[PDB]
């Protein structure tokens, strides 16, 4: 019949490990989700939606007592939590990547990453500006076919599916590791023409092989979570990467880029901006740019290999 | 046209004040939906009060807020291991009135929490407290809505279930009880039985001595139904002691005491008779307890009838 | 895994059988009860009168939309409501949207309440095509939105229940060609109006709390809506009482969207239906809103019941 | 409040015009609700959904008693309808596209094609031959962030969307109509080796236009009906052309290519093999492959042009 010991997104938390901060701050994380997941699913019979989102994200995460500093795709400066709600907690978030497409169906998703506050000082934007490196958690909401919360920390990477009959994530995916290697490659070829000569040689490699195996299969959807998540679930690579017209590539660090590299390293994969790893900038503004290769550690050290070829 | 400040269950409980109670009514909030999903799907899907009973257990126990967990469904308190245990003792009825569940009545979950008191080991001791100890108590009502009613040192308050969101959402603040309500509600068919002060107040309800009007009648067989009508709507509930019966029929601590508490905390009343059942010291898990609950005025005209039928 | 011959409340309508407009009238139907359900399940985050118009207005507009019916009789409006003729069919359809509404806030199950008939009169449609006895009925039964939501429907070759699955908003068959026990141990009335009941109804009152043979008295349920009330009697057993006395000689409930269906189920699953004098389908209605008293359930007990309303005038 | 004239599918059917089509399209849509739900917990719950997906289609379908002819992807031969539950339609089901990459939650679908029986005699595979100039519905289900419905007939594409509360299709969008010109191509470019030269030479275009313009986009789920769907709400042109190696190219003709061809001029969008529209094939085989090329008028006419310069 029905499962008596429903291993939720909320117990999984609760047993990695202080305070109980951390597993506040997801639960209501989780409520914004699952709010976000229902606005969608009903989208047409109901800009909007960014806003609405970032609200409920905000929101959320203030109430949660567990925050100190937040960071929006959405708003130009860092928000700082009122001192009787505050927690210990910097939060980096994208409420609804991908909805410039949202008519299409396509899936759109909410990114995060967590730090704790390291500094001796009072909260301030500055807390935000920490290398990846440093996240303690970080992951994604995917508003898809079905809706799933990816949670990467540092025990590893783990899936929870929405059930929508319970309103709670389900684990169904324990400690997931990409593929070494796969045979799927992801960017917009539309851009070609500014294509910096190591892509355009690397996307040539992939559908001329050199070594007479098979060539890899193109795939696209335009929507970064949706094109990260099926590069974990089958293997592959994704590129975002910088040229001359956009040296620090297009996608935003803290709220884009390093939560999707960090979710890729503990899956055991990589994300590269070619010159180090994604996780290793040290970020000067809230919303700067990053140029961003990750996937399969194999496909990425591919692409490295002929990065170096056409650098000094 | 969407609510971007969502006012839930957890939000309302973090804002009361370690975070254990907030852990522990978050479990007991997932247990709750997965119940009332299948009652809502029972026919298409007895052995709903095992599911529900491993339900709550499981989910009380991952809280790591428990210690000490008795429920009608065990003979025995589970004590919570090392590992997974907190301060709270819970007291818990896990799908009242499901032996009638095939015809749609509303069924309920019924808890009620207590903070560890003694100054040793976990044992089921710890839950032989008066009612009057009580931290929170309440009930889930899986009827034509799922309703959670909390019931703290603060009030009473309700949460609705949102199906679209999965999350309780607070619709009533500091909710209480009429002063005196126009509805009695007991079986009236075990009459036969009845202590003549039952009767005798009964008949003042069907002919009013003072000209006013008679009182209606309302009797779901469901005791979280019945409590829910008295507590929105006003009146008397009563399941009482008979020579039968001398310590009547429901249960002391996962039925009457967490009722009582709400009641109380609603403005209301919750007696045996001979007094309040938030009072009585348990010297039983599984003990029974008369109850007459509802409107303070009903209740006292009830005991008005009692005392003369009395000494 | 998953069941892959879905039984459908459409498929089963369609399975019995003409042109296929009560089918239709059935689907559009079948979406204001989903529409109406979901709504209860929200009252107190949306409402914060209101639901029983809202949904009035939805068993109107499926109806009308569903080109199966020439004349709509609601609880809720004075007069019959005459289909547009581009949206007339065939079917006269009486019904109650929302019917313990009065009592919504306790989370009580509440119901829609509906009865079917053919237009038989050569005349253009009017009022007086749903001025017929219950005996002509083509299709009855009610909606719970209780603890689960379930259609109760009744024809002429019995009673089916179909509950909502809200994984996929249809309604599944649950329970084929529905008996009532031939005797039940429950007894459903408001005996808080014992000051106004006939004798016959208090003598048979009295018998049911002390038995005469030593059995076992019968257990009291009254849940004060009609539809959880008479969903109750049919699945456990036993007697529902509404009854006429000196100061309501017609009774409470209404002929044509309480009573009539309610008794075209009962009739159908085997129990009985009476006002006292006769059979609350052999009633000939003269307004679109007049009362009937009803006794209805198991036939035995109803039966029990009759033997002491005949000793009476 | 809440809206008390539901504009839904079937509603929308009745309205065009015995009444099998609608008894038709409302079976589908049972089956339809019932595979987004399971697609939505796939995961919790476990080619299976290739199998349920199509068992649930084909029962649905016959159930309506409006069918005769049954072609499906995932079925050799075609399945003629029992004679109790026989009507005059043949349909061309497509239960689970884009399948084979569920696991990425990747938007799928479900396509269909309607014919009305044309022949005189007993129905057969036969039946299902027929030029997609000859349907008389088609469309398809994207079971994706929201669950869709796209219904083209002879008066035009209508889009409905699953509201997950009442389980209805509601109608969101009227008389749609494709862009004139799209600025995005889709096409799986890592089939470049294969490639024709018309092809190759028109995608070189896009990526580097001759005239100083803006270079084209590029998406490409790798499910049909997501590619589709997008080139309809936003323009653009979807390619999946012959080669070679593939002289027929891939898609199957009657349960992905006409249907998704019949939206597409339905909308005021074009949709051909490069010889010829995609709606004027003859089929002589249930499961023949078809070169497609579709999307915006303009997009398509510039495809064709570098097309007709090749050979
Ligand atoms: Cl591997
Ligand atoms: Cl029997
Ligand atoms: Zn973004
Ligand atoms: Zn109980
Ligand atoms: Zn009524
Ligand atoms: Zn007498
Ligand atoms: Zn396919
Ligand atoms: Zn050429």
């Amino acid at each position: 019949p029905f499962d008596t010991d429903v291993n939720t997104l909320t117990r999984f938390v609760m047993e990695e490990g202080g305070t109980g901060e951390l597993t506040q701050l997801l639960n209501s994380l989780c409520t914004a989700v699952k709010a976000i997941s229902s606005a969608v699913r009903k989208a047409g019979i109901a800009k909007k939606l960014d806003v609405l989102s970032n609200d409920l994200v905000m929101n959320m995460l203030k109430s949660s007592f567990a925050t100190c500093v937040l960071v929006s795709e959405e708003d130009k400066h860092a928000i700082i939590v009122e001192p009787e709600k505050r927690g210990k907690y910097v939060v980096c978030f994208d409420p609804l990547d991908g909805s410039s497409n949202i008519d299409c169906l396509v899936s759109v998703g909410t990114i995060f990453g967590i730090y704790r506050k390291k500094s001796t000082d009072e909260p301030s934007e500055k807390d935000a500006l920490q290398p990846g490196r440093n996240l303690v958690a970080a992951g994604y909401a995917l508003y898809g076919s079905a809706t799933m919360l990816v949670l990467a920390m540092d025990c590893g990477v783990n899936c929870f599916m929405l059930d929508p009959a319970i309103g709670e994530f389900i684990l169904v995916d324990k400690d997931v590791k990409i593929k070494k290697k796969g045979k799927i490659y992801s960017l917009n070829e539309g851009y070609a023409r500014d294509f910096d000569p190591a892509v355009t040689e690397y996307i040539q490699r992939k559908k001329f092989p050199p070594d007479n195996s098979a060539p890899y299969g193109a795939r696209y959807v335009g929507s970064m979570v949706a094109d990260v998540h099926r590069t974990l679930v089958y293997g592959g690579i994704f590129l975002y990467p910088a040229n001359k017209k956009s040296p620090n590539g297009k996608l935003r660090l803290l709220y884009e880029c390093n939560p999707m590299a960090y979710v890729m390293e503990k899956a055991g994969g990589m994300a590269t901006t070619g010159k180090e790893a994604v996780l290793d900038v040290i970020p000067t503004d809230i919303h700067q740019r990053a140029p961003v290769i990750l996937g399969s550690p194999d496909d990425v050290l591919e692409f490295l290999k002929v990065y170096e070829k056409h650098s000094a």
